[PDB]
C-alpha cells in the first residue's frame, strides 16, 4: 500500500475558492429539485475587484441530511481536481463559512435540449441552426468527456438536458452531482430517479457505471442531438416492454439530419458488449476528420 490513487473527494477543501456570501445578489431559479435549486445570480468582485459578473449558484435546501451536503461538497471537490477545461462548466466559488453554495460560470443560452427545440423550426442543413453547429456541438462534447476520461471520471447523466450553450457557441458539460472518480475499481456500483432512456443495458440490469456506459449515454446525446431535440426512443415507455427490447438489441435508426459517419458513432456506442464500444479520445479524432471534410 505505499503507493494509491488519490481520491479526489478525500482531499481538503481549498480556501483559494472561497467567496463572501454577502457579495452574491440571487435572481431567477435556473433549476429546481429535490435537492434544492440552481439560482442566476450577480457576483460583485468575483474576478475583478470592482465588477459585478453573472454566475450560476447550486444549494441545498436547508432541510437537507448532512449526506446530502457532503454530496454537493465531494462535487465541489471533484470539480476543483478536474481543473479548467473550455467545454465543461467550470468553478468559479465556493460559500463555506450558511449553507454551502458553489458558484459556477452561467452559460447564457441555457440547456442544449431547449435550445435544439427553439431552434428545430427554422433548422438548415445548409442565426439559423445549421448541421455544421451540430457538428461543433458533438466534437466539443467528445472533447470534455475525453478529457473528464483521462481524469478518471465518469459523469453518469450525460445528455442534452445536462449540456450548456453560452457565447462563442461554446457548449459545456454540467451538474456533476452524480460523477465519481473510478480510478481504483475500473467501475462504480451505484435507489434515486435514474435517467433510464440514457443508461447502458449494464447500469440498468446490474447498476454497473463504467467509462463504456459514458459513451453508450453520449450515443444517446449524438441521436437527441441530429434529431432536434427529440426525446429517445419516441412513443416507447419505459416499462418491462422497454427493457426486453434493450436487451434482444432493439436500437434507434438513424436521425433526419445525422451524417452517416455519425449514426455510425452511435451504432458503436450502443454496443451490447461494453468491450467494443469506442472511447471518447477514439470519437474525438473521429469527428475530427469528419470536420476536415467540412
Ligand atoms: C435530484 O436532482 C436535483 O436535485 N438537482 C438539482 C435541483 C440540484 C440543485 C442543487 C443541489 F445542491 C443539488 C441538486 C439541480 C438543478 N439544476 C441543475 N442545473 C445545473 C446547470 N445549470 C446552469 N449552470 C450554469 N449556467 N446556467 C445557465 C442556465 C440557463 C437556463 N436558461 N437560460 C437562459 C440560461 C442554466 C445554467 C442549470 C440547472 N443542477 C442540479
Amino acid at each position: 500500500n505505499n503507493y494509491s490513487y488519490i481520491d479526489p473527494t478525500q482531499l481538503p477543501y481549498d480556501h483559494k475558492w472561497e467567496f463572501p456570501r454577502n457579495r452574491l445578489s440571487f435572481g431567477k431559479t435556473l433549476g429546481a429539485g429535490a435537492f434544492g435549486k440552481v439560482v442566476e445570480a450577480t457576483a460583485q468582485g468575483l474576478i475583478k475587484s470592482d465588477a459585478a459578473m453573472t454566475v450560476a449558484v447550486k444549494m441545498l435546501k436547508p432541510s437537507a441530511h448532512s449526506t446530502e451536503r457532503e454530496a454537493l461538497m465531494s462535487e465541489l471537490k471533484v470539480l476543483s481536481y478536474l481543473g479548467n477545461h473550455e467545454n465543461i462548466v467550470n468553478l468559479l466559488g465556493a460559500c463555506t463559512h450558511g449553507p454551502t453554495l458553489v458558484i459556477t460560470e452561467y452559460c447564457c443560452y441555457g440547456d442544449l435540449l431547449n435550445f435544439l427545440r427553439r431552434k428545430r423550426d427554422e433548422f438548415v442543413p445548409y442565426d439559423f441552426l445549421t448541421l455544421e453547429h451540430l457538428l461543433s456541438f458533438s466534437y466539443q462534447v467528445a472533447k470534455g468527456m475525453a478529457f473528464l476520461a483521462s481524469k478518471n471520471c465518469i459523469h453518469r447523466d450525460l445528455a442534452a438536458r445536462n449540456i450548456l450553450l453560452t457565447h462563442g457557441n461554446i457548449t459545456k458539460i454540467c451538474d456533476f452531482g452524480l460523477a465519481r472518480d473510478i480510478k481504483n475499481d475500473s467501475n462504480y456500483v451505484d435507489n434515486a430517479r435514474l435517467p433510464v432512456k440514457w443508461m447502458a443495458p449494464e447500469s440498468i440490469f446490474n447498476s454497473v457505471y463504467t467509462f463504456e456506459s459514458d459513451v453508450w449515454s453520449y450515443g444517446i446525446f449524438l441521436w437527441e442531438l441530429f434529431s432536434l431535440g427529440s426525446s429517445p426512443y419516441p412513443g416507447m415507455p419505459v416499462d418491462s416492454k422497454f427493457y426486453k427490447m434493450i436487451k434482444e438489441g432493439f436500437r434507434m435508426s438513424s436521425p433526419e439530419y445525422a451524417p452517416a459517419e455519425m449514426y455510425d458513432i452511435m451504432k458503436t456506442c450502443w454496443d451490447a458488449d461494453p468491450d467494443k464500444r469506442p472511447t471518447f479520445k477514439q470519437i474525438v479524432q473521429d469527428i475530427e476528420k469528419q470536420i476536415s471534410e467540412s
